């Protein structure tokens, strides 16, 4: 993991340095995916480490282990963030392009790049790392493919002689118009490349991460998984023997793949209660449930035998 | 509530755009504030139209209760990934200073947030509402007086006449040296003023959001709320004649005040349950807790008399 994860963090502080300082938009996204991949990996490492010894915690009572689902949270929406920040800055370079500083630089840092997850790849349990490598490695020689149309094309130029056409402004005035020889700059097809292109890496980031931000807020609030049926669920726990109706029936997803239950119940004879509870506890089991919780109410109008008359209806859950 | 966001969400378009326009990073701090002041508002608007009709939803057996907190960990998300943004805005300038395109538009719009900021005066639960208030209006000030101080100060040259500026790079490098020595006044009070007033704006709004953002994180993790303390309880539930041992105990927080309790109790005398969980409720309420769900397990190897019958990869909390 670190053995990455040190390659990975001190390229991206250079790649973002020397992107921001070169003030190029889609080598700025790329950064900043490489920025989300990294501090996933930083959340994986301190959810697994955090995960190796959870127990009754004082703070915590069922431990730190919805630190991996946060932390995915975390990382997709600070990933949404930067996106809506990078589309801004091209909504603002559409409104006054500025031309690369130097290409050679871009073209060695999206090398540099390509051969960090080159590198990396060597490095389905697997083949989702290798997908996001090579969808790491997409943008990567997106932005090479970026440089090396901006310098096939735009001729630019580097002396006083009248060069900048009118797309784009003139610096300084251009020293009021010099108060020399002609030239005509690139053509209409550099000078927006790089926005232009940026968008299409900001809006493939977003349909990316848009699913996995929607399982992690699925997960964190309480909703009952796409797995387990409530209706079958109910349904079957109402055609059960011993017990007339259920009632506060709660479900939730708590992280991966550990469901908890909650119910409360009402038996026609307090005697031989076990082999009832035996009985729900196989129900559960049967489907994805596994960690259940069941408050007999023992044998009307009333909807739950034990409520406190002196209760905020609001506290009390549902 | 409706009235307030319209106003301010067309307000923070235009400061937003006049901003990008003119490359103010103050202003953009300042914008990105009340972006976030109007995210917060339509969060909790959509959270309380949910909550009106809380139901047992199939999809949601709890409810989208946990709504307002989400909303408020997705804007104190939101606004420190854009915060990040302007972070590396700031190290930007510093590495490349940039002057204001125009101060009298910027003098106006901030003067036009400040009357925002009256106008939202004008219209605890009222007090929290005054300081937030009162906080955008104190930003709105360091925005008014960075343009003031810019515009008085500086003395940057217009027309061709010579302006020999060590300050900032000129463009074209001045025609070549030129292929009136007029001097700029306090370039350190004027090119560097902006930069620093907006990491000073950053720096207050981290703090200002840092508190909530931690206590939504407690509160989507799921842990023991402060109001109630996890040892005391425990020790009161063991300390009771009906139950001998109470053992896999969970609290947690549902949204602002609403707690629920598990337990898994064991106890004799199976006619007498009822006065037992009569005692449980009431020493439930007695705390902050109003929602138990308190499961008997009728009768030491085995702790839980309930158990998977392979427990699967421990799937069951604790
Ligand atoms: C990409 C970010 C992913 C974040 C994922 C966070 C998961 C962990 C949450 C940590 C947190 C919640 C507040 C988090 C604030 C920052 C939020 C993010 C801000 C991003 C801008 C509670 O979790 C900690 O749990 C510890 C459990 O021991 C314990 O502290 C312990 O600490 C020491 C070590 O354990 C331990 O030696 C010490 O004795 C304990 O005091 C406390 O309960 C608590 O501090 C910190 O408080
Ligand atoms: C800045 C980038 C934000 C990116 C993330 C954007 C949200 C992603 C998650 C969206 C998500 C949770 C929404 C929770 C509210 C607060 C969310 C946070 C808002 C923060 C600003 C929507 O959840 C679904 O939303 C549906 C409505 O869209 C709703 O359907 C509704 O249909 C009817 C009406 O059409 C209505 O009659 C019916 O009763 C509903 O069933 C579903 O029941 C509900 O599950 C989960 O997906
Ligand atoms: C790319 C940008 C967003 C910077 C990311 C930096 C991370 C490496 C930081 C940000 C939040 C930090 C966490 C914030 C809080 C804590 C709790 C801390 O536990 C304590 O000792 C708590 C002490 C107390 O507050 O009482 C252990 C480190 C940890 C996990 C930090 C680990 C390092 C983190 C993830
Ligand atoms: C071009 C500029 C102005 C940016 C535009 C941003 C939004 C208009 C885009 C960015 C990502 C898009 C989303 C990417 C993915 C999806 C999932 C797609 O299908 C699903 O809901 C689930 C699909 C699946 O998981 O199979 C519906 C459209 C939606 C929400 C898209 C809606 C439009 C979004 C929000
Ligand atoms: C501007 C850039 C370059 C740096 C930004 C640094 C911030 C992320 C740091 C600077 C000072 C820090 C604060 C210094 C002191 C505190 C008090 C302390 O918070 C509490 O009061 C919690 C404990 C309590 O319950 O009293 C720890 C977090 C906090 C807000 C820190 C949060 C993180 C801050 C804002
Ligand atoms: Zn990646
Ligand atoms: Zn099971
Ligand atoms: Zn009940
Ligand atoms: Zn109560
Ligand atoms: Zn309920
Ligand atoms: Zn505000
Ligand atoms: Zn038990
Ligand atoms: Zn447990």
């Amino acid at each position: 993991l670190l053995c990455m994860l040190a390659l990975t963090f001190m390229f991206m502080v250079l790649e973002v340095v020397v992107s921001r300082v070169t003030s190029s938009l889609a080598m700025l996204s790329d950064s900043f995916h490489m920025l989300s991949d990294v501090l996933a990996l930083v959340v994986a490492l301190v959810a697994e480490r955090f995960a190796r010894r959870t127990h009754a915690t004082q703070k915590n009572t069922f431990g730190w282990i919805r630190a991996e689902v946060m932390g995915a949270l975390v990382n997709a929406i600070f990933l949404t963030g930067l996106c809506f920040a990078i589309l801004l800055e091209a909504i603002e370079r559409f409104i006054e392009p500025h031309e690369m500083q130097q290409p050679l630089v871009v073209l060695g840092v999206g090398v540099a790049g390509l051969l960090v997850n080159v590198l990396g790849l060597c490095l389905l349990n697997m083949r989702g790392v290798f997908l996001h490598v090579l969808g790491d490695a997409l943008g990567s020689v997106i932005v090479v493919v970026n440089a090396l149309v901006f310098y096939f094309s735009w001729k630019g130029c580097s002396e006083g002689d009248f060069c900048v056409n009118p797309c784009f402004p003139d610096p300084c005035k251009a020293f009021v118009e010099i108060i020399a020889s002609v030239y005509e700059a690139g053509p209409c097809w550099v000078l927006y490349l790089d926005p232009t292109l940026c968008v299409v890496m900001v809006c493939i980031l977003l349909y990316t991460t848009y699913p996995l931000l929607k399982e992690s807020a699925l997960i964190l609030l309480q909703t009952v998984p796409k797995q387990i049926d409530i209706r079958n669920l109910i349904k079957e726990l109402r055609n059960v023997e011993g017990v007339e109706e259920v009632h506060e029936l709660h479900v939730w997803q708590l992280a991966g793949s550990r469901i908890i239950a909650t119910a409360h119940i009402k038996c026609e004879d307090p005697t031989s209660y076990m082999e009832v509870a035996k009985t729900i506890k196989d129900v559960f089991h049967n489907h994805g449930i596994h960690a259940t919780t069941i408050q007999p109410e023992f044998a009307s109008v009333v909807p739950c035998e034990l409520a406190c008359r002196t209760q905020c209806a609001l506290k009390q859950c549902c």
